[PDB]
């Protein structure tokens, strides 16, 4: 036993993964899954060992820098998850990790909106949602998604 996959990883759907913030423990693991992208939805520089990790991979990564907020006071950053949807729904960049800090609010969200164009009743996308952030579920998480009109992705 030696494989170590990044924190809250899970697979989402065929080429599409998510997690958080994986460290040099977690690169024999991603490995594995023969990754063509990173969706990276915060605003801080990735670490040199990150950086080398994608070089040797021929790894593409997608930078989305969503700053971080707690309820009450929320960023709405629909631009910002629109254009990490753009990047992942495009086949060619799969398989594909979505991340961020822990994988709970921001990749939360942004597979949230990924259900909610796949046709998912709303209490469904939130029971997914919930099993990730867990104690740290947020309402203005959910809200979002609630609001997210998918006419652009249609
Ligand atoms: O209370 P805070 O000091 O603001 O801690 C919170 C932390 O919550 P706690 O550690 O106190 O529980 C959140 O972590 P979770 O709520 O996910 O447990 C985490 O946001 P997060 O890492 O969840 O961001 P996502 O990556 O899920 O968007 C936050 O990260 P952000 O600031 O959103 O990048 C803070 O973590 P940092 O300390 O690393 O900034
Ligand atoms: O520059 P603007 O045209 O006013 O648009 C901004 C901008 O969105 P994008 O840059 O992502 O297009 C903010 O992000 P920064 O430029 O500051 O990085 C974003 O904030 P978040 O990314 O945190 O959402 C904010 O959204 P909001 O104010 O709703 O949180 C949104 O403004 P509209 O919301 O486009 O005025």
């Amino acid at each position: 036993l030696h494989l170590i996959p990044p924190l809250n990883f899970s697979m989402v759907d065929n080429g599409i993964f998510r997690s958080g913030f994986p460290d040099s423990a977690n690169f024999s693991f991603l490995q594995t899954l023969g990754l063509r992208s990173i969706i990276y939805l915060c605003p801080e520089p990735y670490p040199e060992s990150n950086l080398q990790f994608l070089k040797s991979n021929g790894i593409r990564l997608f930078q989305f820098g969503i700053e971080g907020n707690k309820e009450p006071f929320v960023n709405i950053p629909d631009h910002k998850i629109r254009m990490a949807l753009k990047v992942l729904l495009d086949e060619k960049n799969h398989p594909v990790l979505i991340h961020s800090k822990r994988g709970k609010h921001r990749t939360g969200c942004l597979v949230g909106c990924l259900r909610k164009l796949q046709k998912w009743c709303l209490t469904s996308i939130f029971d997914e949602y919930q099993r990730f952030a867990a104690a740290k579920a947020r309402v203005s998480d959910q809200r979002f998604m609630e609001i997210f009109d998918v006419s652009s992705f249609s």
